[PDB]
């Protein structure tokens, strides 16, 4: 198979990476008028993977993709079954599902009143807002914003952080069917894991869904003020090097519940101590698959943030069908020193949450209910693993084995990312959008 990269909207295979992002959240309120406008924008405004693997000076000064939820489709009259259990009845019919508390969601998330989502990445706010601004008069008043959610990139040499302080963005699956580097420990998977209708997919996709994907959009809260105290004052006193400052043993306590440390350095790799230029090397930084601790936690605990969402060699061997695509991106204000001094969140902030799979409930939905949420898993472990500090949503929100030196201690952990809305969209192929969506 070759991919056709100028077919396949560029954030679900390379993601567009910018310091700035705008989620334009829509109602449709003329479908004619709308597939009207959508023929003169799609070849305007919609980025493809070519555009995004392109040197710089070939690219726009703003990236646009597109997707739809399911009442999106159905206003739209495109009404065959796209063959996912999950999209059909939307994310809020969910969220229980997930664990999610219901209460914490707002509007216009609590319902299926989102049509669609309009994506516009740019590296600063100018251009995101002429290119929002493109949308509203190109589209006019065929739609409605129901919301708007911007993210950006933490400042200086936080870039590529979010808001807890780690380094996000590290491990991505890799897709066969196109000419791309693929880094030591990076899972290499067969297209259909993530793009609809290719290799791999065993979905049921009408023809037309060919290389789209399905995106599991999450709006979170973070609660910093509240994570940072919490490691203060459960700080590791020791591990295998020796004895730790308490500084240094919250410093470590949140590197136990990621699996890495902030510099992106993965503990299984650097189990005692930081080792930020590992963290910053794309060649190491990623080699590993917990063969070396998968009947104990002293390198790593079983339920660490990123073992729980990609266990590794806690399947046995390469398992292709659970692997994702994330482009998400930090929003809100730094956290002061006041803030942090209090232990209380004062500010909005926290992660505009993108993943992409074929099949919502084998990507995100099973790393969050099967594994995350799932106290018992990884199986077969010595040790109950518990539930995924960072994003594991049942209560009690008890995690074993943080601490290496003594890993029957349990540790229940409040929880420091809120659920405020999501919603599942299907982005189309660049082609479906004008020759079936808007035909
Ligand atoms: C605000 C909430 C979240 C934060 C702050 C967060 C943060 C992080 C960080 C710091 C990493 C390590 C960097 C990397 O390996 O790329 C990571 C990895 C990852 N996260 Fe999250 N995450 C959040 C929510 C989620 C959710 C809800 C899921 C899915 C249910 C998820 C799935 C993953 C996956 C699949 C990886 C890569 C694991 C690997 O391949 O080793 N994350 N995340
Ligand atoms: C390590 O900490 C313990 C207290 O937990 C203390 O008794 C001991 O002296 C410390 N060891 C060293 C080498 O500093």
């Amino acid at each position: 198979t070759i991919l056709p990269l100028n077919n396949i909207q560029g954030d679900i295979l390379v993601g567009m990476k910018k310091q700035k992002e705008r989620f334009v959240f829509f109602q449709v309120n003329d479908a004619t008028s709308f597939k009207t406008a959508l023929k003169t924008y799609v070849p305007e405004r919609i980025t493809s993977a070519a555009i995004l693997i392109s040197d710089p000076s070939q690219q726009p000064l703003a990236f646009v993709n597109l997707g739809f939820s399911n009442t999106g489709l159905q206003a739209l009259g495109i009404t065959d079954d796209l063959g996912d259990a999950q999209f059909p009845d939307g994310q809020f019919a969910d969220a229980a599902n997930l664990g999610d508390d219901l209460s914490q969601w707002v509007a216009p998330f609590t319902g299926t009143t989102i049509h669609g989502v309009f994506l516009i990445g740019s590296d600063q706010d100018d251009f995101l807002d002429q290119f929002t601004d493109d949308i509203s008069s190109t589209f006019g008043s065929s739609i409605t914003q129901v919301q708007a959610l911007s993210g950006s990139a933490r400042p200086g040499d936080q870039a590529g952080h979010e808001h807890f302080g780690f380094l996000d963005g590290i491990s991505q699956p890799s897709v066969t069917g196109w000419e791309t580097t693929v880094f030591p420990g990076q899972a290499v998977v067969p297209p259909g894991i993530i793009l609809t209708g290719r290799d791999g997919d065993t979905g049921t996709r009408p023809s037309w869904a060919l290389d789209g994907s399905f995106m599991a959009f999450r709006h979170f809260q973070q609660k910093v003020p509240e994570f940072n105290a919490y490691t203060l004052a459960n700080a590791i006193p020791a591990n295998s090097a020796g004895n730790l400052t308490q500084q240094e043993g919250a410093e470590f306590l949140g590197a136990r519940m990621f699996g890495r440390w902030k510099s992106g350095a993965p503990i299984d790799l650097a189990p005692t101590a930081d080792d930020p230029a590992l963290g910053a090397d794309p060649q190491r930084n990623n080699n590993f698959d917990y063969s070396d601790t998968l009947t104990d936690e002293t390198r790593c605990p079983f339920g660490a943030h990123v073992r729980k969402t990609n266990p590794r060699q806690d399947l046995g061997g390469p398992v292709d069908t659970f692997h994702a695509m994330r482009s998400s991106i930090p929003y809100g204000p730094e956290t002061s020193d006041a803030e942090l001094a209090s232990g209380v969140t004062a500010q909005d902030r926290g992660l505009l949450f993108v993943e992409y799979q074929s099949i919502i409930g084998n990507g995100f939905r099973f790393q969050q209910i099967n594994w995350a949420n799932n106290a018992n898993f990884p199986f077969s472990k010595p040790i109950t693993p518990g539930i995924e500090p960072i994003i594991g949503q049942t209560t009690p929100r008890t995690v074993g084995g943080l601490d290496p030196l003594n890993q029957n201690e349990t540790f229940t952990v409040p929880l420091f990312v809120i659920p405020k809305g999501g919603e599942y969209f299907f982005l189309p192929s660049i082609s479906a959008l004008t020759a079936t969506i808007a035909a």
